[PDB]
């Protein structure tokens, strides 16, 4: 050899044991990139039922992820506590990650957007985070959905002003300032006659990912099935025990 | 709130400061792609610009990278040392490079792969490593390279063997067993009238990507770009002829 | 300044939220430090209980250490999982506990060494352990407690065969290679009229540090079974706290 | 076993390779120690020296520390960056050096503190820092020998118009708020005729521990040289000093 010897330079990022690992995928500069492609305002289905897509394809291609967490441009993929695939290097948890994700995405741009071309590929970020119990990985998928509830409510109202009642950016923002959850709720409800309980269940809940069993003559497979219900809720954990308590 | 303090087990992984930093790509289980998009055997040109075009997009759309290189199904990035770009956190690093690499490489299959049709989405994995000192990048790059150059060497008679010889996968394994380098070249030379140093530079060095002034007209307009090159770096001489690379 | 940039270079070592914290500290080339000295075989009560009052101090000096675990040569010092002291640092928790250790242990050397004196100040080395849930730390310590066990079963039996027997060291290891606890309890019970189950509670066992009320409150001793359940539905308030 | 498994939790703390290592040791909470013990102001010989011997202690009982610097109530060891002790695990670097010293300072507390008395045990905190050049290296000692003078120097001159001027603390501070460094050297040489450079060279300029070779005369006449960390007190920012002595950086 006589040049192996850099391979010691190589730090080490092993998981801490017995510990729900955690990697967060977000889109680089998808601002821009959903302003090329004229994305729907407030929201798009087609682009959540693609990132949705993407993020089944990554739970099949790799192995240990008990469930998943999608939102506009963001997914969240939990892989259970007692792993041991790749000695629980954080670096090819997320490399790996990002890479399906990443080409997937590419993949299936035509299936969901069939008018619409892709000009550039797009770049993705992500990260590593480690939770030692189950009440911390419940309280960051829990952080995860407040945020997609109250990021939705704000952008319901504000893409209303703009759009049926022809108002600028800045003067929209400067209706919202100091108003709270039930002031948006009711000023949709007056102004517009909209109701922010009747709004698709998800744009305002985002999408989980679980392991179910299909059948397709007769195909009796699991595939991982997407849902829109509460996870802040114990009923949702209650429900499905097996994910968490293995 | 009252969730956000999850956000605190969020590890720090800055890379040490005046270090060069380098992140390598490898594409995972590739032999089976290369397998099932009959990959041209021992080396396919088509596969190689591929993976050239990918990281020129990766050096384009990132920034600091100073120099690229590649081989059979991996690609190596070294950010410039003084970097500041996403405060050095490695992860930004590793996963913008992975994923722009991967959405890339579906996107422009089409341009080198005329015919064939990808059937799946490929996956890639990455990885980062800090080098404190000049000698270390060079002897890294150097190692590559002569991974690189071995990895032909063999692949080239071992190849030579199973088609234009007619062997199975254990006969040509075993028949090279214990060949050093000037044996392998002699049984290419002799036994089938091939002179390895007549190969074709991409395959026995690899590829370099480096920016250079490109000039382009349609006036002589000029810019900077990654070009690629297949030249030797383990000898000073390269370093010798691009000072900026390494003095900044 | 000019020159400040150069404080860039500390590297973070946070550890993780939410975990127990475990600073273990054994003396270096304690071997020789007892062969000088002419510590007592197979133990020797000065020296464990100076440990212990080095620990205490430990245990006072410092912040949120619920409990501590001694055996012969070494301690451990469990912070509480869900302190916020230096900002979880390691390095602060491990250069702290070793530091004043050091010093208790040079401080009060003439507290328990009367007659002996010191020839040269010790040297200890550390080292940081982060558990995520009490079952861990549970068998953490059930690991050094059985290790407490098997090191005193052993050298009681080794030193019994060289002092009283007078045999060579390498004797008494070929005469003890393949015994099991039965073998060296009889060896014992039978050739010396020494029986294990009645040695010092101190030397079979170890000593723990918890806090307990005498008014105020100070780190006590004891010298019971940490692996049985039965001391921690005596103890709840160490685990859930 | 059927515990030992818990031994998998230990995490790493490997030093990156061919780089400097560097452990800076500092007295906690040493204010309320000097206070304590009746140290001299703005300097006391007794604690620097006594300082200086533990760090001696130090550079002897370890291996492979190439030089120290030392400064009010702190200290820095160097080790050589091709070091391989104990696999580079930062760790067992930190504990020993702040083991040994502490150890150190409570030992030979008596031969330079005869009359003042030990109250209680000291406790010290360390820190680990890795250097990829010897740029930095450089830097980092000049960095500690500077600070070490803007104390002295400010300290000079706020405890004389404490001590020999009648002022309180926050009067001081507000008389020294704004002021250069002339500034302070010219209201010592003329209001107190105190001139700061002939003030001991162990004050402004802090303590540097190299191997040096010592010679040596025994009982029975035979004279033996050994090496030994000898102390000194010159300027280690110019480079004259490391032009000197070359084999320390150079290896």
């Amino acid at each position: 050899s006589k040049f192996e010897y850099v391979r010691d330079f190589e730090a080490d990022d092993t998981c801490l044991a017995h510990c729900w690992v955690v990697v967060r995928l977000d889109g680089r500069n998808f601002h821009r990139f959903a302003e090329k492609h004229n994305f729907a305002k407030p929201n798009d289905s087609r682009a959540l039922q693609l990132m949705t897509k993407c993020a089944q394809t990554v739970m099949e291609e790799l192995e240990d992820i008990v469930i998943a967490y999608g939102q506009s441009d963001e997914y969240s993929f939990v892989f259970k506590r007692k792993t041991n695939w790749f000695k629980r290097r954080a670096s090819k948890f997320m490399t790996h990650v990002a890479s399906q994700f990443a080409s997937s995405y590419v993949f299936y741009w035509r299936d969901y957007f069939e008018d619409q071309p892709l000009l550039y590929p797009p770049g993705f970020d992500g990260r590593v985070v480690v939770y030692p119990s189950n009440q911390t990985l419940k309280d960051y998928l829990s952080w995860r959905q407040a945020d997609c509830h109250i990021n939705n409510l704000y952008n319901t109202v504000f893409w209303a002003l703009i759009q049926q009642s022809g108002l600028t950016p800045v003067q929209a923002q400067g209706r919202l300032q100091g108003t709270l959850a039930a002031d948006k709720n009711e000023i949709l409800f007056s102004e517009f006659n909209i109701n922010y309980n009747n709004e698709l269940p998800m744009y305002r809940k985002g999408t989980v990912l679980i392991w179910q069993k299909v059948d397709e003559v007769t195909r009796t497979r699991t595939k991982p099935v997407p849902l829109h219900c509460d996870i802040i809720g114990d009923a949702f954990w209650k429900e499905h025990p097996e994910i968490l308590d293995e």
